[PDB]
């Protein structure tokens, strides 16, 4: 029955039902920062991320709560993570190295070819010789062992490491927990649940957090709702990811794909698109 529209197009509000699992993410650059036997996720008064995750799990007793982690954790840390699963019936630790994301890979060489043709297809003296040389040299230096975009990102230890694999996890969307249903509700660990989510709706089954604090409005990647795996708005984001080797910070492949999917251009109304896309919940403090 029920529809909304944006930029003169109609979209179905689609259900994100009560079995949709919740996913949180923590990627740890420095696992040595924890005491022996503690779970290597920050849990300070300022950033009580682990407590927030467990709080959500206690509140949503009939949903699966996942913790998507990555980093060079010790055996002793793996033990602590395992204890956390044991103390909570509905909590699952998901290590990035155990997930197969290979369906979403692209070869680095393919990416360089594309980047290179495009540079080569430039007017006689608009060509960037400095850039082309560098790109060609970079391409020569790739081994077949290491010729994967995913492998490169998995060795990274910064923010790009986190975002790249968040995007992949949102595509898997529930397949990542391989009871649980097929969408995913992705939340930042600083978000606090104060009650049950219930049934949620989103346009074409996707929504994103909009922060309205400071009397300003900004789309944030901090919470994302998807109703199905491989959502097309996210696959658009995957194309942007596939078109770069080392995307610059704030390239925001994810954001770009979603906006592209709803035809939100730089000339469209930003406030309208925020109202439309927003994930807002009375029982979550975001």
């Amino acid at each position: 029955s029920q529809t909304v529209s944006f930029a003169g197009k109609e979209y179905e509000l689609k259900v994100i039902d009560e079995k949709t699992p919740i996913l949180f993410q923590w990627f740890e650059p420095n696992p040595e920062r924890y005491k022996k036997d503690e779970v290597p996720i920050v849990n300070t008064k300022q950033h009580p991320y682990l407590d927030n995750v467990t709080n959500a799990a206690r509140i949503e007793s009939d949903r699966m709560i996942g913790i998507f982690v990555d980093g060079d954790f010790s055996v002793n840390q793996k033990t602590a993570f395992s204890k956390l699963e044991r103390d909570f019936e509905n909590v699952m630790i998901i290590y990035r190295e155990d997930v197969d994301f290979s369906m979403y890979d692209r070869k680095l060489s393919d990416i360089y070819h594309d980047i290179i043709c495009e540079q080569r297809l430039r007017t006689e003296d608009k060509r960037d010789e400095y850039l082309l040389n560098l790109l060609e040299k970079e391409l020569r230096e790739i081994s077949k062992a290491q010729d994967s975009l995913i492998s490169m990102y998995a060795k990274k230890r910064n923010h790009a490491w986190f975002d790249f694999f968040r995007n992949l996890a949102l595509l898997k969307a529930g397949e990542i927990f391989r009871s649980f249903g097929e969408g995913c509700i992705y939340l930042d660990m600083d978000m606090i649940l104060t009650g049950k989510l219930g049934t949620i709706y989103a346009p074409d089954g996707i929504s994103m957090h909009v922060d309205r604090r400071n009397d300003s409005v900004n789309i944030e990647n901090s919470a994302i709702i998807v109703n199905r795996s491989n959502h097309p708005a996210l696959l658009e984001g995957l194309s942007f990811m596939h078109s770069k080797v080392d995307a610059h910070p704030y390239y925001d492949g994810l954001g770009k794909g979603v906006k592209k999917y709803f035809n939100f251009t730089p000339l469209h109304n930003y406030n309208h698109f925020c109202d439309f896309i927003e994930f807002n919940h009375p029982n979550i403090i975001m």
